[PDB]
């Protein structure tokens, strides 16, 4: 996340470390949201190669161990079927992980609310991203829970000429674009929480900006839209 702040340890328990294991070494690429004690949504690009990971629930420092953790294997990996490995304009980036062990909920550790199927929130509306990815283009993970201020740019304006124009689909969130804030490598598949009816629900799946920059304006972080995938995640969910 570049241009944001360390989010308060117990501030967003639905957000996980996805980890994959190099050598011995574990190491974090991407973020995700728990939605079931033993499911996990996250960004199809993430777990696109045959990588052995992990999940790591209860995190905030990514270096110390704040004693909330808790570390599951992934089971099972389900990819939408749609989504094509170079595409990340074409959609579809969304997969959801089956957990090998059910994880224990606690103030750290909660899953996250989802939207209702085709909620569309209007321009500007209040959200904010989460992760330890780089905190500047081509700089470095943060070592700790990262949070920005990033309201919605409606499709309208974000598909026009001067933002991203048709790499941005319906089935898609922009959020962001004003040059300070976005998200950046190590935030894919991390969530967009967004306030609504007073309840901060995961709104999308984040999944690409300018390879020219993270914080580049007019180029707002994009993301895959959650409630266009509930029928998909409940299917799958209650078939394996
Ligand atoms: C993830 O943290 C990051 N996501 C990506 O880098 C995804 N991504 C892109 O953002 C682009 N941008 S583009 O070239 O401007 N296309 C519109 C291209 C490719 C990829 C991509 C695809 C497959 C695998 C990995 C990256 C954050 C910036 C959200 C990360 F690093 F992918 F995990
Ligand atoms: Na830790």
């Amino acid at each position: 996340v570049v241009g944001g702040t360390e989010a308060q340890r117990n501030s967003w328990p639905s957000q996980i470390s996805l980890q994959y294991r190099s050598g011995s070494s574990w190491a974090h690429t991407c973020g995700g949201t728990l939605i079931r004690q033993n499911w996990v949504m996250t960004a199809a690009h993430c777990v696109d190669r045959e990588l052995t990971f992990r999940v790591v629930v209860g995190e905030h420092n990514l270096n110390q161990n704040n004693g909330t953790e808790q570390y599951v294997g992934v089971q099972k990996i389900v990819v939408h079927p749609y989504w094509n490995t170079d595409d990340v304009a074409a959609g579809y980036d969304i997969a959801l992980l089956r957990l090998a062990q059910s994880v224990t909920l606690n103030s750290y550790v909660q899953l996250g609310v989802l939207p209702r199927a085709g909620t569309i929130l209007a321009n500007n509306s209040p959200c904010y991203i989460t992760g330890w990815g780089l905190t500047r283009t081509n700089g470095q993970l943060a070592q700790t829970l990262q949070q920005a201020y990033l309201p919605t740019v409606d499709y309208a304006i974000c598909s026009s000429s001067s933002y991203w124009g048709s790499t941005v689909k319906n089935s898609m969130v922009c959020a962001g674009g004003d040059g300070v804030r976005s998200g950046c490598q190590g935030d894919s598949g991390g969530p967009l929480h967004c306030l609504v009816n007073g309840q901060y629900a995961v709104h999308g799946v984040t999944s690409f900006v300018s390879r020219l920059g993270c914080n580049v304006t007019r180029k707002p972080t994009v993301f895959t839209r959650v409630s266009a995938y509930i029928s998909w995640i409940n299917n799958v969910i209650a078939s394996n």
